[PDB]
């Protein structure tokens, strides 16, 4: 039913819509184009922060380590890092900025601390994600060119990977709760999945936005009284405007709510 509603929603979206809903109460998944590749754009920053925290868990990184950088390290969309060229930022502060404000320079500095896009991809391979790949840095990874596999995931693979990292035991309990806290504190998603949820539904999300009419949102959501659900939404090649693409994701939110609580 939800799958058929998503097909109709795609007709209104002006583009190609991919959705996966993973219910951790039952382990059951509902998906629409769930095995098709979509551009991640900034949704990869959730995975980036998880890879940094995995290093912390292994004693190979510290949350309080200070990273210094210069004005020429700055790329566009860097609202937190552009303020701290003088004093630098800690690893924890860069993760917070990358997740909650989608800070691009913060993501590049964290990628540099990992060993780059190829290091993030290998991390994902190590935890059993055979599909997701990061190839480029900020901002070129947002190109979102149709037919280009670079910097892509599938909705089902991303949902499975988020389940493992945020809810399973790939990360330490402190690391997983910290990552969830950053996602719950996200400031960029108010018009997307969040806009489709009732107030008492706890939600952590990470948005992505890029070329070729690409608007994404990935989330973990706790409906009251139950186990959480992981929801990934990818919309690309969409010919409606940015606000309408946001509204498509908010409607996925409403459809999920109605599927799980009637």
């Amino acid at each position: 039913q939800l799958s058929e509603q998503l097909a109709e929603l795609e007709k209104r979206s002006g583009g190609r819509l991919g959705v996966a809903v993973l219910d951790t109460a039952t382990g059951r998944r509902i998906a629409y184009r769930g095995d098709e590749r979509f551009p991640m754009c900034s949704t990869f920053k959730a995975l980036l922060a998880a890879a940094v925290l995995a290093r912390v868990d292994q004693g190979k990184e510290r949350l309080d380590r200070r990273i210094t950088y210069g004005k020429e390290d700055l790329v566009d969309y860097s609202p937190v890092t552009e303020k701290h060229v003088g004093d630098g930022m800690t690893v924890a502060e860069l993760c917070e900025a990358a997740i909650t404000l989608s800070d691009n320079t913060a993501a590049n500095l964290l990628l540099e601390a990992l060993g780059g896009p190829a290091a993030l991809t290998a991390f994902l391979r190590s935890i059993g994600d055979e599909v997701t790949r990061l190839d480029r840095w900020e901002p070129e990874l947002n190109e979102a060119a149709p037919g280009d596999p670079r910097d892509t995931t599938t909705p089902a693979a991303m949902a499975a990977t988020l389940r493992t990292l945020l809810l399973g035991d790939a990360l330490s309990p402190a690391s997983r709760q910290q990552l969830v806290d950053w996602l719950v504190a996200n400031k960029t998603g108010d018009k997307r999945l969040r806009a489709g949820l009732p107030a008492d539904w706890r939600v952590g999300d990470k948005t992505g936005t890029g070329g070729h009419g690409t608007t994404n949102d990935i989330a973990v959501i706790w409906p009251p009284g139950r186990a959480p659900i992981v929801v990934t939404v990818y919309l690309t090649e969409s010919q409606v405007d940015a606000d309408a693409r946001d509204a498509v994701i908010a409607e996925v939110g409403r459809l999920v709510v109605e599927a799980f609580h009637h």
